[PDB]
């Protein structure tokens, strides 16, 4: 279906001479940033709490005190895209190379957002208290994936099935000639008689049972009909100054 890319940009650790005793387990010193992050399903209140259900995800030591970064991290998102969703980001000490989070820590970042498809980056700065986290996010539709959900599949397809290419959207684009919901259904040739024709490919107009011409709208007389014309078909109407069912008949000499 999709892929919810994040990546990670300045994060800025505002700590003064002052004490951030996460750090230092046994004085400034270096802390250790890692970073865990939760995608969960629209919150009206976001809860930290952990029963993440779009997924969680957790980073090596990114870096030490406040650092920047050029690579993004990439979230495998296997159905449609709901575009509302809130998003758990926490800044984390640790002392080794453990990971996988009491305190040790650093900040916690909780949000509802709103994000549509596409390829466009879209870029956010969380600033506040003691800390400053700059950070990019989208959602890309995976190949052959299109629609504002990523849940439209399409690939062209010219054969028995189908004849078709992708639109925008991901909607089925009859190739020329081609109609109906599938593009399986054949245009008829422009002026064919709807009732008394079909057509079986994307250019003729055949004609049923009765019917002739080329656009099956001309009935057919009745065979040795020679002064006349149809209504329906199979009808011999004699014209003026003939008659019997073969209107051979003349009045006049």
């Amino acid at each position: 279906s999709g892929v919810f890319e994040l990546k990670l940009q300045e994060f800025v650790n505002k700590k003064g001479l002052l004490g951030n005793r996460n750090c230092c387990r046994g004085p400034p010193c270096a802390c250790r940033t890692f970073f865990r992050v939760c995608l969960k399903h629209y919150q009206a209140s976001v809860s930290p709490e952990p029963p993440c259900t779009y997924g969680s995800a957790v980073t090596p030591v990114l870096g030490v005190d406040s650092f920047s970064l050029p690579n993004p991290i990439r979230f495998p998102f296997g159905f449609t895209w709901p575009g509302t969703f809130s998003l758990i980001i926490e800044a984390l000490h640790t002392d080794s190379p453990d990971l996988a989070t009491p305190e040790r820590l650093i900040s916690r970042l909780a949000t509802q957002r709103h994000l549509t498809v596409g390829e466009e980056w879209s870029q956010d700065l969380h600033s506040s208290g003691r800390t400053d986290l700059k950070y990019s996010y989208r959602f890309v539709c995976d190949e052959h994936y299109y629609g504002e959900g990523c849940s439209v599949f399409c690939r062209p397809r010219d054969d028995a099935f189908g004849h078709f290419t992708c639109g925008e959207r991901g909607e089925k684009v009859c190739n020329p000639g081609w109609k109906g919901p599938y593009c399986t259904e054949p245009i008829c040739l422009p002026g064919c008689d709807e009732q008394h024709g079909f057509c079986d490919k994307p250019g003729e107009c055949k004609c049923r049972v009765g019917w002739q011409g080329r656009y099956c709208d001309e009935c057919i007389r009745y065979p040795g009909c020679l002064h006349g014309t149809c209504q329906q078909p199979w009808q011999c109407n004699c014209q003026e100054g003939w008659g019997g069912l073969f209107c051979n008949q003349d009045l006049n000499y």
